[PDB]
């Protein structure tokens, strides 16, 4: 009952006066010809949705450092690059996604300050090493930030052993590792305006001294409801104000359900698609405005049944441009009309 249409104008192709369309997707759309085909003509960058993670390239350790597994990265590297389309990194530093394991010493005890220090270098230097002059742009330190916490910091274990230096040092490894990769800080929840601010400043901080920091990445895991296109365009004028900083709309998606809501729909309404497809419409036309500093737009998936809303929520969700029978929805129209 697949119903792809190969003849319908090209996102990328609509936007490339503009920034790179992407597309999020794990390993086995590499081996579907339709996903494949799909992907290729519509997007000029993906990003693997999990298979470039912490938990993904790292096999295990010794004594005497990290063991990978690289098999798989290297298909969706591979592919990006055979077919002259960028790769994002996703993602080098991040807390809920690294195995507990690498926090501690082969013995089982709890890394020191300078030995966690030492393998975050390792891991950089061997990860950015291997795909130097291939990934475009890495996504090196990702959701460090909350809100909650006086100081702004995450209290992830990477805090609690090496204290906020380890964000600094990984942008300055990654560079050292390939200088002419686009490093970014990737966060959510860009719109509640206490993170916006932590954000800010931390970013700024560390640019004003030196650190090669080049870009803030906007995951942009949105709803219908929340939170406006204006506020989004509040946090790209903030964010832009830092000299030498671009921005990545990274992970956009735009569930049809409230953050919090018990509603739970078996089938699309048609009401909400429609409210989703003007958002989109709104959401392009603003980013249109900013394509000084916008360099690359990625949706968190290539269809409605691939979205990870579905697995993370527990019911159905259609968050994307593509049906799950790979047909247009609304959504893909109304981002067409506004380019």
């Amino acid at each position: 009952d697949k119903m792809p249409d190969w003849n319908i104008p090209s996102l990328y192709e609509s936007y490339k006066n503009d920034f790179r369309i992407g597309v999020a997707i794990p390993a086995k759309c590499l081996s579907n010809d339709t996903d494949r085909r799909m992907v290729l003509k519509h997007f000029n960058s993906i990003t693997a949705e999990n298979e470039m993670k912490p938990e993904s390239l790292l096999a295990g350790q010794t004594s005497t450092g990290l063991n990978y597994r690289f098999s798989t990265a290297d298909t969706f590297v591979d592919f990006a690059n055979t077919n002259n389309i960028g790769i994002r990194g996703h993602t080098l530093v991040w807390h809920s996604q690294t195995p507990d394991w690498f926090f501690k010493d082969s013995s089982g005890q709890r890394l020191t300050k300078d030995a966690l220090l030492a393998r975050l270098k390792q891991y950089i230097y061997d990860v950015v090493g291997r795909y130097k002059g291939k990934v475009y742009a890495w996504d090196v330190v990702n959701e460090a930030i909350d809100e909650n916490q006086s100081d702004g910091y995450r209290r992830s274990t990477w805090y609690e052993i090496c204290g906020p230096e380890y964000i600094e040092k990984a942008f300055i490894w990654a560079h050292e590792a390939d200088p002419n990769a686009k490093l970014f800080y990737n966060d959510y929840n860009t719109e509640i305006s206490k993170k916006r601010d932590f954000i800010y400043n931390m970013v700024k901080n560390l640019k004003s001294k030196g650190i090669p920091i080049h870009g803030i990445g906007m995951q942009c895991h949105i709803n219908v409801n929340w939170p406006s296109v204006s506020e989004i365009e509040n946090s790209i004028k903030l964010f832009s104000s830092i000299p030498g900083i671009e921005i990545h709309i990274t992970e956009l998606d735009m569930s049809l359900y409230n953050y919090g809501s018990s509603e739970n729909y078996s089938t699309p309404p048609q009401d909400l698609l429609q409210k989703q497809a003007q958002k989109y419409k709104e959401l392009f036309t603003m980013l249109k405005k900013y394509t000084n500093v916008v360099k690359c737009v990625t949706f968190w998936g290539l269809k409605d049944d691939y979205s990870w809303l579905r697995s993370f929520n527990g019911k159905n969700d259609w968050p994307l441009l593509l049906f799950e029978d790979y047909s247009a929805k609304p959504a893909y129209w109304a981002v067409i009309e506004a380019s």
